[PDB]
DNA sequence: AGGTAGACCTGGAC
DNA sequence: GTCCAGGTCTACC
């Protein structure tokens, strides 16, 4: 899931949880929990506490316990769901919240990648995975000044910045591409090459694409296709390890 | 010093 | 077999 479905989870996961009391945790793939190291630490910690809140930071989901804040990240296929304690579980679920009530929170991810933290909430913000996370994209805190300053000190891709957690919170692949292309960038630009002019226009549509989806693509996934804007078909190729999409007449 | 390219994970799809 | 994939996690200068 990327930024806006990550939004949306947070927005409609929070008031099916908030004021249920975890009863136990039930854990069948281990590797998910990174802290505590232990899965037998990280389940008998919870057990116990009342959910109180649901944020989200990038495309990290901030579970607020009362004394704990569980940190997620889904990756691409992680989902999470509330049913009855009554019912068969959905094939791949690796983790459970079972809550005082006879519900569940379940996490089912097929391909497991996902991940999970527990500490203090006082400390997550302190520590992994959210210690060096840069600004959401659609704060001001995210401005053209800070990608400027970004881009001119490093030697990477523009691509490869923006992919940068540390450089803005959570901006996945596909809006990297989709953004690049409506500001008329090649990803394969070296950062310190772009004008002034090109860094405030890639940060005004990075804003505009993601912020029109957390409320129909150009590029990305349309290889061999026509661009949209000039008929052109769609280029492929690998920039920063990652499938990148893009139109070569347009993307200078 | 620390910026940075590769590698790790995992299973379904080509 | 071979190929992705996010936010790490090494080594490597
Ligand atoms: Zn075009």
């Amino acid at each position: 899931p990327e930024l806006p479905e990550v939004e949306t989870i947070r927005r409609t996961l929070l008031p099916l949880i908030v004021g249920k009391t975890i009863e136990d945790v039930r854990i069948f793939w281990p590797n998910i929990i990174r802290h505590p190291r232990d899965s037998e630490a990280f389940a008998a910690r919870m057990i116990g506490q009342t959910v109180r809140g649901l944020e989200r930071r990038g495309k990290f989901l901030k579970f607020l316990l009362d004394r704990d804040a569980l940190i997620s990240h889904l990756r691409m296929e992680g989902r999470y769901a509330v049913a009855s304690a009554l019912e068969p579980l959905e094939p791949h679920t690796h983790v459970v919240f079972c809550f005082t009530d006879g519900s569940e929170l379940r996490y089912r991810d097929v391909r497991k990648f996902g991940t999970m933290h527990v500490y203090a909430k006082e400390e997550a913000d302190r520590r992994p995975p959210l210690a060096e996370l840069g600004p959401e994209p659609l704060s001001p805190a995210f401005s053209p000044a800070v990608l400027a300053e970004r881009a001119v000190k490093t030697k990477r891709s523009v691509k490869a910045l923006l992919l940068d957690c540390t450089v803005v919170a959570g901006f996945g692949n596909i809006y990297v591409d989709e953004s690049l292309f409506r500001a008329g960038i090649l990803p394969g630009r070296p950062a310190a090459s772009l004008s002034s002019k090109e860094i405030e226009r890639l940060h005004e549509e990075m804003v505009a694409t993601i912020g029109e989806a957390v409320m129909h693509l150009y590029v990305y996934g349309r290889q061999g296709n026509p661009c949209k804007r000039c008929g052109t078909p769609i280029e492929k190729t690998v920039v920063a390890g990652r499938g990148t999409h893009y139109c070569p007449r347009c993307q200078r």
